[PDB]
């Protein structure tokens, strides 16, 4: 298992556009185009991403482009973020792929906000943090995916994605 494989089961696939769980506009694997109720909004938002007359529909090697571009993006600012650098450079290699996936779902600025969590993932209080985590918007709207993030962190295993 690995953060693409892990992603991939929790955003899923679509290839059309699609509305999210919060009503926005996406693509792909867990692409957000727009938050903007627009559907042309939209559609033109993910011809920019594309380069192409798109139509709001995209193949599977067009997906996994964003992706790729996706997951280097949350890593990338995690390393930029001086609240989460730190948490991530104490992490192994299990739970560092937890704190990259929740930077994809909620952005860095999101996740940088569960500031005790983080000290308490920091300091290795694993069952502590567990529970911090889930008091929060996050495990009550999204709570199956929430879940198996948490349970990430709290094993420092992937048998939640088993
Ligand atoms: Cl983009
Ligand atoms: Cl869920």
């Amino acid at each position: 298992m690995n953060i693409f494989e892990m992603l991939r089961i929790d955003e899923g696939l679509r290839l059309k556009i699609y509305k999210d769980t919060e009503g926005y506009y996406t693509i792909g694997i867990g692409h957000l185009l727009t938050k903007s109720p627009s559907l042309n909004a939209a559609k033109s938002e993910l011809d920019k991403a594309i380069g192409r007359n798109t139509n709001g529909v995209i193949t599977k090697d067009e997906a996994e482009k964003l992706f790729n571009q996706d997951v280097d993006a949350a890593v990338r600012g995690i390393l930029r973020n001086a609240k989460l650098k730190p948490v991530y450079d104490s992490l192994d290699a299990v739970r560092r792929a937890a704190l990259i996936n929740m930077v994809f779902q909620m952005g860095e600025t999101g996740a940088a906000g569960f500031t005790n969590s983080l000290r308490m993932l920091q300091q290795k209080r694993w069952d502590e943090a567990a529970v911090n985590l889930a008091k929060s918007r996050w495990y009550n709207q999204t709570p199956n995916r929430a879940k198996r993030v948490i349970t990430t962190f709290r094993t420092g295993t992937w048998d939640a994605y088993k």
